[PDB]
């Protein structure tokens, strides 16, 4: 509230609420991804667990943003959460590509908020994004790109399968 | 006997004896499955161990039913145990499909006994089935459906093999 | 009270209070049983302890019912507790037979409450009885029937005494 | 299969399958014995436990034979398992006599298989029976004969009961 | 020597020396197998280790026979050790087939010595072979037959590879 609020624009407050919505939508997407891979007719438990852990990470991201909104004296406002873009997610390849697209969209929202913070001369906001969000997204996206390459290699060819097994079983 | 027996119909007592027979038949089927996969010309030790553990689970199920029959004051009666439906069990795929068919048949007998208990207004019976049988069967059948999917994926294609290896070796 | 009460009929509330009365009456009966076997002219300390432990079990049963009555928003009402049916309890055989009759009467009250719960479509009540009462009564009644048989065998004959000693001292 | 099988006659393979059937039948007999002594109107828990442990021993015997059949390259074949000879087992005396008769029948089958092994010049078979079966049966039969004597002594007379108590309580 | 020697025929003494030669030849064969799989252009270290452990087992077998020859008062005589049948061993499949052929030849020599012992009425010899050789050979041959099946399955087809991976990676 107005008792503590200092150098915290209405533009940033609003964008923070919208980012919270995006992270919770992402978390819901990952919940859907996770339970799809849990289906008896899909049955890739490691993929289910990968996506379910991401759902938790995304929710934790929204919660840190909400805590920050209150620390700055803004008002947390919650919007409807849109259901995920698909009801069935295809193969592991299709799923990881959708995951990367999703993370890139969050990453772009983080950068757009960083840009707003910079235009509003709000260094606390930039510091907050730097310390808790930007590097984490870069690391996750790298890990997903890695996974995508390995899925493609494995599902593509027996040269691919061969190189994977040597790396994973011998090295 | 008649000293303790209360609210325990002759219909339920009989059906309990028949269920015991079905669980021991299932256990014998799994013993046969297990030793088939132990053959030098089949030699899938993990499959042998999976089926042998199920044989133990099924016997434990029959033993809990027998203990319950005595706790309610009914008379345990034993019938001939029919030998398993096959002498050789084919591939891992063929075996897991036969296992699922078998479990579904036990599950249906459990539900038919639950229905009888309900028509006989025997809440202790329902509670007993709920606490020790229905959820266990659902979980086992899910695990078998999972296994079936993974066997099908692995024996089907190099996309399938690829996705399996990524899940199992990378995630 | 009316702040929490949901799907909890007046019929069930009343029957719960009456069941509480029956369990406390049973507990009082067992207290009397216990101290009878403590008399210097009876002096069967193990029987005294068996009955005194049952008095505690029955009181604990009434207390769980009272806690449940409050959790559902009903009003615990207490009635006079009738004294036990006898002032002296005869032999161990006479006492264990009276105990079994007593437990069967509680068991029947539990089943009658289960029936009412079912007619009132109160699944929480059924679950509560299933999880804390029905199986416990069945197990206790079985144990009492066992004890009755062994008392009868021991007080009956030297074949009986003989078989008991072999079971208890050799096996 | 034929890849490993060496010096293992079809006569021995068949007799091994039949012995497996006999040990599983014995195990089923002991399961029936055990639950009979568990009845509320019989209620000799130590006898129930004695017979139930024997059911496990007999099943373990059949399992070792099945493992050996596969180690030698023979084919495990399973037959119907006949239900036990009685539905009710009488007294402890009647039960232990039936147990001894049963063990003697297994012992004779072991000796008949040893004889066949010897006529087929199969030293591995003889060694297997020597190391896992013959001595175990002799020890069990001795223990049962001991038990029979003590049951007879106890159920017979007060000289008998007296000598038992001195042995068991003083020595 | 003649100071201790009792019931130990010259026929058995000679055959024991010849069996020692066969076990040392087998050990030398396995040494060759092991170092072949160690070649940089073969490079299957687990196979190298399997065969090298068998070379040690075979040498230990010859050493137990030599110790027994002295315990019975016979004279250990050593003969030239023929080099292995091949200088290069082909694939893992070719190698395991040659290993099984080799073990079957030792097994047959053990049985032929057992037969001689029996014709010479030498029960100590039979006991020695029973306790240290016959069962060990049966177990090893079974394990090799198992390995052969799995190699064949793996090198044969992607159904085969698939079933192997499910067994080994999921179960
Ligand atoms: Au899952
Ligand atoms: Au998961
Ligand atoms: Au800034
Ligand atoms: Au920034
Ligand atoms: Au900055
Ligand atoms: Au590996
Ligand atoms: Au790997
Ligand atoms: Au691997
Ligand atoms: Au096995
Ligand atoms: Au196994
Ligand atoms: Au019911
Ligand atoms: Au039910
Ligand atoms: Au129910
Ligand atoms: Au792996
Ligand atoms: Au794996
Ligand atoms: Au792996
Ligand atoms: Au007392
Ligand atoms: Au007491
Ligand atoms: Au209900
Ligand atoms: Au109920
Ligand atoms: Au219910
Ligand atoms: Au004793
Ligand atoms: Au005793
Ligand atoms: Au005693
Ligand atoms: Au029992
Ligand atoms: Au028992
Ligand atoms: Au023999
Ligand atoms: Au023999
Ligand atoms: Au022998
Ligand atoms: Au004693
Ligand atoms: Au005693
Ligand atoms: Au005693
Ligand atoms: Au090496
Ligand atoms: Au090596
Ligand atoms: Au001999
Ligand atoms: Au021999
Ligand atoms: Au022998
Ligand atoms: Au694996
Ligand atoms: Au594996
Ligand atoms: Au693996």
């Amino acid at each position: 509230s107005s008792q503590i609020r200092q150098n915290y624009s209405t533009e940033v407050e609003a964008a923070v609420n919208r980012l919270v919505n995006l992270y919770l939508r992402a978390s819901y997407t990952y919940l859907s991804l996770g339970f799809y891979f849990d289906r008896d007719d899909v049955a890739l438990e490691g993929v289910c667990h990968f996506f379910r852990e991401l759902a938790e990470e995304k929710r934790e991201g929204a919660e840190r943003l909400l805590k920050m909104q209150n620390q700055r004296g803004g008002r947390a406002l919650f919007q409807d959460l849109q259901k995920p873009s698909q009801d069935e997610w295809g193969t592991t390849l299709d799923a990881m590509k959708a995951a990367i697209v999703l993370e890139k969209s969050l990453n772009q929202a983080l950068l757009d908020l960083h840009a707003l913070g910079s235009a509003q001369a709000d260094p606390h906001l930039c510091d907050f994004l730097e310390s808790h969000f930007l590097d984490e997204e870069v690391k996750l996206i790298k890990k997903m790109g890695d996974h995508l390459t390995n899925i493609q290699r494995l599902v593509g060819s027996q040269a691919g399968l061969g190189e994977y097994l040597f790396e994973h079983c011998t090295l």
